């Protein structure tokens, strides 16, 4: 219906407006961008699902997201993706990881505080009635 498309279009509204404010932090400006495959020609073999901020934007305005779970599910891989190519004690991984950590509990934290449990559901049932 379109009452359903007016639904899933402030869900994209509500999700771009938390990437941006991700976007626009300091600490998050390795993940807005695709890994360069000069900087880093082993990263595309180590990581099989790279994600970073921009295609999260591009995911959105495809309408690849009908739920606040399945947009979190790409901020989870940020961060799980920076986990596993950065495991190392010293200094520079050790540094990525913890900025990745911190961009996954931002994202959790402003959808804590921001999102209605209520609209989540109505989301999650008309994707669950298709
Ligand atoms: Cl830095």
């Amino acid at each position: 219906s379109m009452q359903e498309e007016d639904t899933f279009r402030e869900l994209r509204i509500f999700l771009r407006n938390v990437t941006h404010r991700l976007a626009i932090d300091k600490r998050f400006r390795v993940f807005t961008k695709p890994v360069d495959p000069d900087e880093v020609p082993d990263y595309v073999t180590v990581i099989k699902q790279p994600m970073d901020l921009s295609s999260v934007i591009s995911k959105i305005d495809l309408h690849k997201y009908l739920t606040v779970k399945d947009y979190l599910r790409d901020i989870d891989l940020i961060c799980s993706n920076a986990l596993e190519y950065n495991p190392d004690r010293d200094p520079g991984d050790r540094l990525i990881r913890h900025r990745a950590c911190a961009l996954r509990d931002t994202a959790y934290a402003i959808i804590k505080e921001e999102l209605d449990e209520d609209f989540e559901q109505l989301c999650e049932e008309i994707q669950e009635s298709r």
